């Protein structure tokens, strides 16, 4: 089998993507969050406390005929933004793109922190790391994917995240007319639960490639990317009047500035982020001051190539028996 579902930008900074999925029976169709970052499969629901929510669709599992309680289970999760959500689970019918799982664990929210209620777009998350990092307790419970995997062509899934428009998630193929070149495999490693590789190193605009081993994660769910300080700031030192600001939280420049582009190394390989997809426009509405999306990892205690990074490639995400990622140009 396989499945096949385009991803819509929430909004005019691709700040984070949606993907409809359909729940139960009769279907429920949610716009999901899939994110490579985390493990669960969570949704705004019947039993989310009333207040939390603001314009979310919602699941309602008592309307599913295929719907069952997983009795005594329970989740809980945060995040790396310091948001959070947890409840109970139901088992149910869930398919994405015409690719369907039966019995999948839909985790269904009680409680949203602030920040997703706020965020009228986005009905839930659907978790596309490790299972290992699934946090449904007393039996932690299999992502989507890992539900799929067996029934697919091929054990994988790609995603295409568009900037400022849409893209696609394909799961059990690679469509090769979505790229261009050569997809350029690298390792992973999945002692953290995550899509964890190596990047080879970095140039800035059309400056000399450093090679460097670069550590870090594949996170879809994550808007921008995250580096050591020292790469972050030979970037920024290329933008006049760049600095960083401890009050706003990061990096931030001048609206009238062209940035310069980003080259990452996978492998012998090279990915250029366009110098556009790295403004995430004024701090505030009708300042001068613009928000970087390249940003320092040190406080995180891991380099994250997010949306920022991944929506210049096309990326695999193969989990065949040792998984493994691949980047193309696009």
């Amino acid at each position: 089998s396989t499945g096949s579902a385009t991803t819509t930008p929430i909004d005019s900074l691709d700040d984070a993507y949606i993907t409809p999925v359909q729940i139960g029976t009769p279907a429920q169709t949610l716009n999901l969050d899939f994110d490579t970052g985390s493990s669960d499969l969570w949704v705004f629901s019947s039993e989310t406390t009333a207040s939390e929510v603001d314009g979310q669709t919602i699941y309602t599992p008592s309307k599913s005929t295929t719907a069952k309680l997983l009795s005594g289970a329970t989740w809980s999760i945060s995040y790396g933004d310091g948001s959070s959500s947890s409840g109970d689970v139901y088992t149910d019918t869930v398919s994405v793109g015409g690719l369907t799982v039966t019995g999948q664990a839909v985790e269904s929210a009680k409680k949203v922190s602030s920040s997703f209620t706020e965020d009228s777009t986005i009905d839930g998350l659907l978790g596309l790391a490790f299972s290992t990092l699934n946090t449904v307790s007393p039996t932690q419970q299999k992502t989507f994917f890992d539900n799929a995997k067996a029934s697919l062509d091929s054990p994988v899934f790609t995603a295409d995240l568009g900037y400022h428009a849409p893209g696609t998630y394909n799961f059990g193929f690679i469509d090769t007319t979505a790229y261009t070149g050569s997809i350029t495999y690298t390792a992973v490693s999945t002692k953290q639960g995550f899509w964890e590789w190596t990047s080879t190193g970095y140039a800035v605009g059309s400056g000399t490639f450093k090679s460097t081993s670069i550590d870090g994660i594949a996170d879809t769910g994550t808007t921008l990317l995250y580096l050591p300080a020292t790469v972050v700031s030979a970037y920024w030192a290329q933008v006049s009047g760049a600095k960083s600001s401890s009050s706003v939280g990061g990096y931030v420049f001048p609206c009238s500035a062209t940035l310069p582009s980003f080259t990452f190394g996978v492998g012998s390989a090279r990915i250029v982020i366009p110098g556009d997809y790295i403004d995430f426009g004024p701090i505030s509405t009708g300042s001068s001051s613009c928000f970087g999306g390249i940003q320092s990892s040190a406080g995180i205690g891991i380099n994250i190539f997010g949306d920022v990074a991944l929506k210049a490639a096309f990326v695999v995400f193969n989990g065949a028996t040792t998984p493994t990622l691949g980047f193309a140009s696009k």
